[PDB]
C-alpha cells in the first residue's frame, strides 16, 4: 500500500528506512542533518535548546539524520513545527533546510529498561 502523509521533503528518508508516525512523541528525528551532513552536536544541539528541553540528543555517526528527545512532549512540537523546515549554518557555512519529523520509538543507545 503505496500512501502516506505528513511526511518529508525528500526521499532521502524512505530509503534509509526511517518510520516516522504523524502523532507528536517525545522524541523526533532532524532530516537533512546529522554528523554526516557537517553537523556538529554543539551546533544542532544549540536549536533544540532554544526552542525545548533537550534530555538526550542521539546522533548517529554516518548518517545524514539524527535523533533528539525532548523532556515534555509540547517542546517537541514546538520545535517540530518551528525547527523542520528552518534552515541553519553548517560546517562548511552553508545554510541547510532540516525537517524535524514526529518518531514513537527509536534506535537510542540504551538498554530500554521494561
Amino acid at each position: 500500500g503505496s500512501s502516506g502523509s505528513s511526511g518529508a521533503k525528500h526521499t532521502l528518508l524512505r530509503h534509509e528506512g526511517i518510520e516516522t508516525v504523524s502523532y507528536a512523541t517525545q522524541s523526533l528525528v532532524v532530516a537533512n542533518g546529522g554528523l554526516g551532513n557537517g553537523v556538529s552536536r554543539n551546533q544542532l544541539l544549540p536549536v533544540l535548546e532554544k526552542c525545548g528541553l533537550v534530555d538526550a540528543l542521539l546522533m548517529p555517526p554516518n548518517k545524514p539524520y539524527s535523533f533528539a528527545r525532548y523532556r515534555t512532549t509540547e517542546e517537541s512540537k514546538r520545535a517540530y513545527v518551528t525547527l523542520n523546515g528552518k534552515e541553519v549554518v553548517d560546517d562548511l557555512g552553508q545554510k541547510i533546510t532540516l525537517y524535524l519529523n514526529f518518531v514513537e520509538k527509536v534506535q537510542w543507545s540504551g538498554p530500554s529498561s521494561g
